């Protein structure tokens, strides 16, 4: 039958809790110096910390280099004549000498280095070790991160000025922080899936400091790459993981990420049509093609349970002859696949949140989460189930969601959301 098949996607309370646990078991594993390397969930330190030394989350140093003119931007969070909250901004544009612009990468950066060093020096932000963003502009008439390190390294001096920051997620957090200074958890659930939170300084064994809180990039997409979920995968997810250009790698992702979501639905569908349950057992040369069933569709489906029109057209234009039932079948497939994808997500985000409650022992944790991504932004059902399944695993925690700003990504969304919050 069918109800039996899709049933394999179920994931009851217990099931989640286990995942939620096995995640935390991994977060510490990656956070622990003795194993931070061989770990599965990298849990990389971002240094977008906030400690008694003065370092604030909003603090940030962007670097836009494009053409013969590269300019830097400084951002540091303050208190104000009242103890409110402020965000000063400082711009400075350096020009690359001719004998340098037409030189070598080594030479080019040697310059950018000096300039930065100077710039920080002039603003007393030397050795502060702050987040470094990268933007690119292109003049029009009427890897860097590494090269920079080498240069900074060449200088022979203290290598404590900047620290790379390119993860789009971190910026999601930082971005939301400016709007809601209660945001301590960033998350990007779209083509792929990833998150970060504000860990306690005394937990990041890589960092020297111990007092205060610092954001941490989990890169949990790799979760389960060490069998941590082996007993939760299905035949479909397998066909996927075992057909991707990165077999065995990033499994947790290949479960939430709308990069394969559509594909799973296809397999799950192709599965049924094989055991004579769908389309009178006979798929189109189209439906029988990898990627042919785009995520884009799944969202169009769940977005409206009012009629089959949409389901009809997708399938119809897929080279099939849908039936009043055929549709309901497909619907059920999508909903099952998406919901599983949400629940698995709820698990982890929860572990992060729970673990964060345990930290600051207190009544109720009023925390905010910054989210961005195609899945979390174009899959109504997904979002709805995802919010609940989460709140229903985080006892005594007030979780408020806030999407990321409109029109921007990494070092960009940041520098912007801030240049704006500064104009005030
Ligand atoms: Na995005």
């Amino acid at each position: 039958m069918v109800e039996q098949i899709l049933a394999e996607f179920q994931l009851q309370e217990e099931d989640l809790k286990k995942v939620m646990r096995r995640m935390q078991k991994e977060m510490d594993r990656g956070l622990r110096l003795e194993t931070h390397e061989e770990a599965s969930v990298k849990m990389l330190p971002t240094y977008v910390r906030s400690t008694p030394e003065g370092s604030e989350v909003g603090d940030f140093l962007s670097l836009d280099l494009g053409g013969t003119n590269f300019r830097v931007m400084l951002v540091k969070v303050g208190e104000g004549e009242e103890g409110q909250w402020s965000v000063k901004t400082k711009h400075q544009m350096y020009s690359i000498p001719e004998d340098a612009m037409t030189g070598t990468a080594e030479m080019l950066f040697d310059y950018i280095s000096e300039c930065i060093s100077d710039f920080l020096d002039k603003h007393q932000m030397k050795h502060k070790k702050l987040p470094l963003g990268f933007t690119f502009s292109f003049p029009v008439r009427h890897n860097v991160v590494g090269l920079l390190r080498d240069a900074i390294k060449r200088r022979g001096d203290f290598e404590m000025d900047v620290v790379a920051m390119v993860n789009d997620t971190v910026a999601t957090m930082i971005s939301c922080y400016y709007e809601d200074h209660q945001c301590e958890v960033g998350m990007i659930v779209g083509t792929g899936c990833n998150a970060c939170y504000m860990e306690e300084m005394q937990n990041v064994e890589l960092v020297e400091g111990d007092e205060g809180r610092m954001c941490v990039n989990t890169e949990w997409g790799a979760f389960g790459d060490s069998g941590e979920l082996d007993e939760f995968l299905l035949e479909y997810d397998r066909l996927v993981d075992e057909s991707s250009a990165n077999p065995g790698q990033q499994l947790y992702e290949k479960l939430i990420g709308g990069k394969y979501m559509g594909e799973l639905v296809r397999l799950v569908l192709l599965r049924l049509v094989d055991e004579n349950l769908l389309f009178h057992g006979e798929a189109s040369e189209q439906l029988r093609t990898r990627g042919a069933f785009e995520t884009r569709f799944v969202s169009q489906v769940e977005s409206d349970t009012g009629d089959r029109k949409q389901i009809y057209n997708i399938l119809s234009t897929l080279g099939l002859r849908p039936s009043t039932t055929d549709c309901d079948i497909v619907r059920r497939a999508c909903e099952s696949v998406s919901t599983r994808a949400a629940h698995m997500c709820s698990a982890g985000l929860a572990g992060v949140i729970n673990r964060m409650r345990e930290s600051r022992s207190e009544d109720v944790m009023r925390i905010t989460v910054g989210v961005d991504g195609s899945v979390y932004k174009l899959h109504p059902s997904f979002k709805e189930r995802f919010h609940a399944s989460v709140r229903r695993l985080t006892p005594s925690c007030e979780i408020t969601f806030i999407e990321s700003e409109e029109g921007s990504g990494r070092g960009a969304a940041l520098v912007s959301a801030v240049a704006c919050k500064k104009a005030c």
